Formats: C-alpha cells, structure tokens, sequence
C-alpha cells in the first residue's frame, strides 16, 4: 500500500499535495457541519419552548438565524462530502492512469521469454483488477473510513464533554457491535451469492447445450430429461436467492435493532438525567441526531470491507509487474551503427538454446555476407526460426559471437540495432483497426502519399479498392477477417516503410496458394533486390531458394554446406538433393490432387 | 405487464395469492410504525417538559412505555419491510422458475425453421434479461414504488389533519421536484458513464492487441506509438469518470438541498405556528422526522426507475417466445405404429425446399424397402441431406406422400415416429458434460449394465479408459476435446441404445482417417446387419457403397436409378460409373500424397 501512498503524495508535485490537503480539509468541514446541525436543532428546540403571550408577533430573528445556519449546515455538510469525492477522484484518476501507463510502457521493454512463459489475458486481468483495486481502496479509505472514524471520534467528544461518558461507551459499543455483525453476516452472504451464481451459471450453460444442439435433443426424443435438469438447477437458484433475501433481511433487521437499542438507551438515560436539572428535552434531541448521522453512512462501509483485502491483493500483484529486470539491456557505452556502409551478421562459435536442457543451435558459425540474398533451410528445430531471435537481440548467445561488421552486437543500442533490421514474419498480425493505420504502422512518422505508393507497389490497392470502405474497413478478430495473400503483402508494404538495410523473411509463404506463392515471390523480388539490402529468406520450401548468393544449411542445429543452387544439388550426398527430390514430387501430387478435387 | 399479475395471482393456486396478501399486509404495517415512531418520540418530548421537583425520583412508567413503544416501533418497521422482501422473494422467484421453464419447454416444441433462423445466443441473452427484467420489476415495484407511495399518502394526511394543508403542500411539491431532477439527471449520468466505458474497453482492447502481437511491436520499434494510444484512451476515460464523479456530486447535493428547504421552511412554518398556541415543540420534532424518513428511501427508487422501461422491454420479448405457434404439430386423431413388423418409407410424388424459391428436391418418387441397408448418394444440394429431416417431421411435403407402411406420414404421433427413427449424424454434439451422461443420453431410463455393454461393442472401452478419469472425463468446449472417430462411435452408441428399426447414416465418415473409417464401418456392419432394421446411409463417398441391396441415386433433385454395385456400374452411361472412377483416382492421389507427406 505504500506505494500508492507514493501515488498520490509524490515528491517535486505541489499540485496533488495541495489538491489532497483540499480534500482533507473539505472532509474535516463535512464532518465538523454534520454535528453542528443537531447543535442548532437544539437551539431551536430550547428557544421555542417559551411561554408565548402575544400570539400574533412575527418570529424573532434570533431564532429564524438559528433555522437557517441548520439548513445551511445540512446542505453544506452533504456539499463539503460531494466536493471531496469530485477532487479526490481527480486525484485517483490522474494515479490510476499513471501506473497504467508506466506498467505499459514496462511491459513493452521486458524481455520475450518472461511474456511467452506469461499469459496475455492474465496480464490484461491484472492491470484491469489493480486498477479497479487502487480506485476501491482509495474510495474505501477516504469516504468511507477516514469520515466516519473523524465523526466517531468526534461524536464520543461531544458525549463525553457535554453530558458524561456513559452515552460514549454505549456509542462504541455499539459501533463494534454493528461492524462485527455486518461483516460476519457479509461473509454469510457472500457464501450464498457464491452458490447462486455457481447454479445460474449451470443453468444458462444447460439451456445453450441444448439450443445449440435442437437436431439431436430430437433425434432422440430426450427434451423431457433436458427440462428436468433444467428445472433442478432453476430450483437449486431459486433457494440459494431465498436464502440471500432472507439473510439480507436478518442483516439489515440486525442492524437497525443494534441502533435502535442504541437509541432508546440514550433516550432513557437523558430522561433521567432530565430529571437532575442537567439537561433539556433538547438534549435528548440532540443525542437521538448524533447517533442517527452516525448510522446513516454505516451500510457502505460495512458492505465495501468486503471487497477491500482481495482489492489490495490486486494491486499488490499489478505493482509487481514493474519489479520485474530486464536481461536484455543496453550495455554500457551504446553506439550508434556506421549506418553509411552494408551490413554483415557474421556469427562466430555461436552456442543457444531456449531451455538450457536441450540445446537446439550448437557450434554454429557462418556468414550471411553484404548484398548477397543468403537462405537459411533446414527442419523446423534444427535451429533456423532462431537466427532471427538471436539477431534482433531478444535473446543472447551462450559462448557466442553475433559479429556484426567486425563488432560484436553487444555493443551497440538495441533500439539503433532493431530500427535497421526488418522482418517479413510467417503470420502477420493484424490490430482491431483500420488498414490504413496497420500500414502507417510500419513508419508513424510518414507522410500519407509515402503510404500509398508503397501500399500500390506492394499489389495491394486491387485489394483495398474491392473492400467497402476505402482505407477505412475493420479488421482483426472483432472485425472483417481477410485471408493469407493479403496480410503477407500487407506486411511487405509495412516493411516497404520501414527501409531497412536488412531484411528477414521469416516464412513470408508457409501456406498459401501456388500462384499467390508465385506472386508475392515476383513482388519481393521486384522490391528487394538492389545491391545495398543484405537480405536472408528463412525458408522451407527450396521452390522459391533458387537465386540466392549462398544457401546455407542447418542439420541438428548445426551448419553443414553452403554454396549455390546448382553447385551444391550437383554436389554427391548433399541434403540439398533429397530436400529438393522430396519437395519436387510433393508439389507435383499436390497439385495433380488439387486438380483431381476440383474436378470432384 | 399483465401476465406478469398473470403469474403471482393465478386462477387456482391459493398460495401464492396468500403470500402476495401477507406480503401487502406486512408492507401496510411497516409504513403505518415507520410514521407512528415519530408520535412516540414527541409523546416523550412533550412528557418531558415538566418543571421536575424533586430531581431523584425515578422515570414514571407511562414515559417507559412510550420509550419502549417507539423503539419496537422502529424495529418493527424495518423488521416488516425485511420480512416482505423474504416473502416477495419467495414468491417472484417461483414466478420466475415457472415461466422460463414453461418457455424452454416450447422452444424444445417449435420447429425447426424458428431455430435455424434465429440465433441461439440471442435467445439465451433474451431469456437471462427477461428473467432479471421480472426480478427487477417485480422488486421496483413492491419494494420502492407501492411502499413510498403509500408512505407520502399517510404523510399528507397526517400532516393535512394535525396542522393544515401547507406542510401537506410543500411536502407534495418537494417530492415531485425530486423525482424529476433524479430522473433527469440520472440520465445525464448515464451518458457520462457510457462514455466512460466506451473508452475503457477501447483502452483494453488496445493493450490486448499490443501483448498479443509484442513481436511484431517490437519489429518494427513500434511501442511508444502504442503506449501514445493508450495514453489518449486513458486520458478520455480519465476525463470521463471525472465528470460522472462531479455529476453524481451534483445530484446527491441537489436531492438533500430540496429537502433541506423543505425541513427548514417547515420548521419555520412550525414555528410561527408555535407563535399561535397551537402547536409545540414536539410537533417540530414530527414534522423534521417525518420528512426525513420519507427521504431516506428516495435515493433507490430514483435509481431503479432509469433501468425499469428496459426491463419491461426485456420480459415483453420474453413472453414473446411463447406466443410462436408450432406449424409441425399433431394431426389430429394421433395414432402409434404398429411396432410389430418391418418398416418403409415410400415415397409419392414429392416436392419440397426450404425457401419456395429455390426448390432442392423435385417430383422425387422413390422406395426404401423393408430391411434392406438402401443407400442415398448425389451432391451436396442434390436434396440428400434432407430425406432425413423430411422423415423425421421437421418439415412436411409440398403436395407430397410420405408413405409409411401404406399409410401417410401426417396421420401418427410425431413422438411415435422420432421414437423408431434413429440417426448418426455427421458431427455430433457433446455437451459440456461427462461421457458416461453423453452416452447414456440415448436412453435415460437404461440401466448401467446396458451402457457398459453397449459402450464395449461400438469398440470405446479402449478410449473410455485411457483417459484420466473413467467415465467421468468432462468433454465439450468447456473441457476436454476428443477427435471425430471417437465422436463417431460415441453418436453410434447412443443409437444401439436407443434400438430403433429405423436408421439414418447421415454422413458417419466426412473427415476421418482411412483406417478409421474402415473401423466404423465394420463396427456400424457387425451391429447394424440384421434382418429387422430397415437401414439407410445417406452418404457420399462410395467406397462404402458397396453390399447395400438398394443404391438410389439423386441429380437435381430428382431420383435417376435404382439397383446394386455392380448392376448399375456395369450400366452404360451411369453416374454411378463416373462418379466410382473420380472417388477413386481421389482416394489413390491422396493415400499417395499422405505416403509422401510422411516422408517428409
Ligand atoms: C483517522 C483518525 C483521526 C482521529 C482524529 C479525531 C480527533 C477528534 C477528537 C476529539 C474532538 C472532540 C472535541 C469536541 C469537544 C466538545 C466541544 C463542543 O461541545 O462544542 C460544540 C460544537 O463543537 C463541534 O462542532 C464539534 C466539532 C469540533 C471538532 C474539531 C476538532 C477537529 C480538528 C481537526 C483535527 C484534524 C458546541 O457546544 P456548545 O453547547 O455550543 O458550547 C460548548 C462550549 N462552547
Ligand atoms: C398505491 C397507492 C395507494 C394509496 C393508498 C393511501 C391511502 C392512505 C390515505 C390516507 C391516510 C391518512 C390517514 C391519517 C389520518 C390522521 C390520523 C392520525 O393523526 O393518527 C395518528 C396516527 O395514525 C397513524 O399512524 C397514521 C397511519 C394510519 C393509516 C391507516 C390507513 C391505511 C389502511 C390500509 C389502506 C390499504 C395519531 O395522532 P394522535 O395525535 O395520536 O391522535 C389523533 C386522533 N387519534
């Protein structure tokens, strides 16, 4: 909790300090009005109850002041209360997005295994509970403790003083009675709710297993057992909601019977004390309105108590989120890349693997030289959907070298190195938003004319046109969903803005049609093929490794040839000649079957 | 709204009408202390007011009593109105019970056609709101609304009797001003809190599709464009709350300055009543308190009103599903099969389609005799995948004669029917629930020793316990998911307990393995092979096809030719020819490309 007190009492912001202490100070007035009105109640009272002997004089003004400073008093109590609540959400709101923002901009900055060890709906129920959880408790804590424990005080004061301490010991007595009965009642409560919803739940789940499923509720004549399962759990709610309108009933009667008990005790012991000379019926006004005001705001403390330790177990949990270290840091002195010069990975004496228990890239060391298109094949697990990991620094070689124009990759800032290596991934991902901004998304810092030109050079605009909104469509899950082609080339188009110097195509055609396999081949190739962009295919299907520089070869996470095309197919047992065999016939009955289907 | 007094004060059932009384009786009794207690407190006041002699005397009995009176008045009040909601609860959730089990009842009832084209999930949604609809009401409208209005009723009276007719007025007018400016500006609120929540779940979805796709985040250097994003959303949800905090401020201090007016220009009216002899203290003390406890129960009843008129919406939609009427129902003079010999489906010039537009299957005549395994073969929209529905009565015939055992299909029970009318269907249905009530769903009333029987013989015993738990595994989406073959026998199961003369393949192997579908096969063979059990595989796939002593044969809705495997092959220019060749180059293509693909 300490640090939300670090949220909302920070260390250089007079802004919020001041704004804090306004609330503060608004509460104490609140709670200072709300027992200052019985006061001019009682004035009232006790100067009304004169003997009156001309009954036709006008009120005098010594008593219409005294009305009117209690019906200000009420009015601005509640007034003082409402304004306190109205700043000090000011105040929460501006904590809550703060943390939100820092835990985000966070998140972004981890490395990759702590978010692919972690689930994403966790993370996300996380942030929404501690958020709800650092607004509950600061509500909890400043409407509903911190007042009604100033007004306790206060009230045990004013008994205490004026009249004796008797009525004070019967007003916190009473108060601990009341709390502890309301949250052991709550508990009670709560364990009914838990039940009701549990059997409701049951319920809605029986009516769509067997909505969803009409043809074979029928076809087997069994809809008289659905209704009768239906009916026992709708019974099994029906009870569980008597028994928590009945215990609500118990909590709410037991309530006020401690209050009234309260009550009438003060009542009896002022009409004894009356007889003393000591007070006047006033008094027993006086004492009946204090007790009542304190009542009052009793029910929403006592309900929201509840709701309070799971609450700070939420935020307790979110602030952990930012505890968490990086691995993957900017090491000491960064740089900047020459950036004025091709790019080379040369690796060298490279050894890593996920879990340090099997290894799955082993002593590699090679070379992916500059302008000179190389292709990475092997299996998937012989360590070839890794490089790139391993390049764009998510993670770090074991006794590994990843040289990079005679410089190790250590060295330089991860950001100056990810801003100068681009990627062509297997299934793009596509944002519950537009098309235009998830092509805007390669370079935000573009203009809209830059946008088109590459959204047309990468064959997209027959794509964009034949859609009903003209750069403006939904897609993504919650939206339109449009098929394989179309995302890859939409992520060609995003890396057209990026520019990089190096490319990575990570399986840009892993299953797709032939012609549409042949179409992106023919874009990319049109696209990237100057002598200024080192590129490297992680491939699989040698159709497309034809015109490549240098083909390299990865067997048990290990680099076993290199050499061209032809060179190496001609080469006597080189993997390169059964991958090619084996992938030749299977195209060709893949595609003798798919005309055989479309014949059928 | 009327079937809802429909149905908690029904033509039969005292009970319920006694309760609902008892409930009216309680209310009544509650408001009647609730306004009393205040008489008590200004007996005591004016009691009090003595000029007291000897100040040791002990508090007479007739002031005792009345102390005592007006605590028990208090509970007693609170306790009634506790005890109606007890009573109402055990009442509305009867009514509830009862009504959806009554619509689920028909909805088990309709046709088919209401299904298909309505969506189930809306139907689920509209049952849940209705429910909660009636709850609502039910509770609005006997808890805030008849209790309130009977209280400002007795409070009119009381104080239009006792004093004159202005407190009356003022009181009046107070509680309209009131109501009117909750209503509004609960309206107002409302807005601001939909705004709110709009651009929170914005601000969600944005974090959602940000953690998701964190690589391709970071491929491109993306993050801080996002954590912008964010910023924005936030930064509106922010505002937003903001002002739904200062509007409900606004509301609460508007709500107690009306009422303050109000008790203060009533204490001054009291007082310069005072002036005249008329009244006295205590009759200031009645007036404040009686205001007060007409305002406390106001903030409720002002909120509940906003979700009333959805409410009412919700239940009129609801009781809407039952006034469908079903078009497939008995005919009249129902009968029973005669359930002692073989059966037949022949038949008569038939002519049906699902939309009077595009008929699907046209002038069909044809014959499925008596325990002969007739087998359905043509095209997906051939009208084969309807014979099925058009047997089992989910549609009737367009001038058409489903002649069973020389008698039309219109003239039996259609429970009678379904209940000799078995089927395999293509993708069956599990329901999120176990796999020994799945499988004992074909036959309820069967005994446990059956189920294990027949669960051996469709050859699960193997499946059933290699799985964790035996026979109480939880499959469906919500839990465990098994492949087709083992779906498959299970549907098969269910059928061997239901023991009908009549069954209807319905496409058993769509999508499965070879040797898969070789195993159903021998198993559906072994079972379904005796000379009693009339049946019928609507399928597609030939190589099955082949020991069936009848094949009918459907193109364009019409039936073409009858007659055995090699009968009809060996028939110049049949579609049986064409149709064996394609199945059966498609099948060597494809056990050729799986031979392949499991090479590589
Ligand atoms: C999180 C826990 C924090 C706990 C802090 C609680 C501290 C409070 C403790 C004790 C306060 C009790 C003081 C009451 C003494 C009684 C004085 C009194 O009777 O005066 C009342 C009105 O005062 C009044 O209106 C009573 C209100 C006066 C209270 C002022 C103290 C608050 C100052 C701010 C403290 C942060 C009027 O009485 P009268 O008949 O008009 O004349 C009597 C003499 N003038
Ligand atoms: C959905 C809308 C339905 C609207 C129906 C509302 C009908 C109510 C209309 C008028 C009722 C006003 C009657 C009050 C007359 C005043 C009588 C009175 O002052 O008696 C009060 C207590 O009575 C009391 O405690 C007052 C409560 C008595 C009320 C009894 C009437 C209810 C009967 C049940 C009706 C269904 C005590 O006054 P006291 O000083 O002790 O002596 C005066 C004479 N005994």
């Amino acid at each position: 909790l300490k640090d939300l007190f670090r949220y909302i009492w920070p260390k250089g912001n007079n802004k919020v300090r001041i704004r804090v202490l306004i609330a503060l100070g608004l509460l104490i007035s609140a709670k200072i009005l709300n027992v200052q009105v019985p006061f001019f109640f009682k004035q009232t009272i006790d100067s009304m109850n004169i003997a009156w002997d001309d009954p036709t004089v006008a009120l005098p003004a010594a008593i219409g002041l005294t009305i009117l400073c209690y019906g200000v008093a009420r009015f601005g109590s509640v007034l003082f209360g409402e304004l306190r609540n109205a700043v000090f959400a000011k105040v929460a709101q501006n904590a809550i997005r703060t943390v939100s923002l820092q835990t985000f901009q966070h998140l972004m900055k981890l490395d990759l295994g702590w978010h692919l060890s972690r689930q994403t709906g966790g993370l996300t129920r996380a942030m929404d509970r501690g958020t709800k959880g650092i607004s509950q408790v600061l509500t909890a804590m400043v409407f509903h403790i911190i007042p009604i424990s100033f007004e306790i005080s206060v009230v045990c004061g004013i008994l205490t003083y004026q009249f004796g301490a008797s009525f004070a010991a019967i007003t916190f007595s009473t108060m601990l009675l009341y709390s502890i009965f309301t949250i052991k009642t709550t508990a009670w409560r709560t364990h009914f709710r838990r039940d009701a919803n549990k059997a409701d739940n049951k319920a809605a789940s029986v009516a769509l297993d067997s909505l969803i499923n009409f043809e074979a509720v029928k076809y087997f004549n069994n809809e008289k057992y659905l209704a009768d399962k239906y009916n026992g759990s709708l019974m099994n709610y029906r009870d569980s909601q008597i028994k928590v309108s009945q215990s609500l009933a118990f909590l709410n009667s037991g309530q006020n019977l401690i209050f009234t008990t309260a009550l009438t005790a003060m009542m009896y012991m002022g009409c004894t004390g009356v007889i003393g000379g000591n007070l006047t019926v006033g008094d027993l006004v006086l004492i009946n309105q204090l007790v009542f005001q304190l009542s009052v705001p009793l029910n929403f403390l006592g309900s929201v108590y509840r709701d309070l330790k799971q609450s700070l177990i939420d935020m307790e949990t979110l602030f952990k989120l930012r505890k968490n270290e990086v691995k993957i840091k900017n090491a000491e002195r960064p740089l900047m890349l020459p950036e004025n010069v091709p790019y080379d990975i040369t690796f060298e004496n490279v050894t890593f693997g996920y879990h340090p228990d099997r290894k799955i890239l082993k002593n590699a060391s090679f070379t992916i030289p500059a302008g000179w298109k190389t292709a990475i094949v092997g299996s998937s697990g012989s360590g070839k959907s890794t490089i790139l990991k391993l390049v764009f620094r998510f993670y770090d070689p074991e006794s590994g070298r990843i040289l990079i124009n005679g410089r190790d990759i250590k060295e330089y800032d991860i950001d100056a190195l990810r801003k100068v290596i681009g990627v062509v991934p297997q299934d793009t991902p596509l944002f519950n938003d537009t098309i235009w901004e998830n092509v805007k998304f390669g370079r935000i810092d573009a203009t809209d004319e830059e946008v088109i030109t590459v959204v047309e050079k990468a064959q997209l605009a027959p794509l964009i046109k034949k859609l009903p909104q003209g750069f403006d469509t939904i897609v993504g899950e919650r939206g339109l969903m449009i098929s394989g082609g179309e995302k890859q080339r939409l992520a060609i188009a995003r890396v057209l803005l990026k520019n990089a110097r190096i490319m990575f195509f990570d399986e840009a055609t892993s299953a797709l049609d032939t012609h549409t396999e042949q179409a992106l081949l023919r874009t990319i190739r049109d696209n990237f093929t100057s002598g200024s962009r080192t590129s490297v295919y992680i491939a699989h299907r040698l159709r497309t490794i034809a015109d490549a520089d240098k083909i390299i070869v990865l067997d048990n996470g290990r680099v076993r040839e290199e050499g061209k095309h032809l060179e190496l197919l001609a080469m006597p047992g080189s993997l390169y000649r059964e991958l090619w065999t084996i992938q030749e016939d299977l195209d060709h009955l893949e595609n003798e079957l798919k005309d055989q289907q479309e014949l059928w």
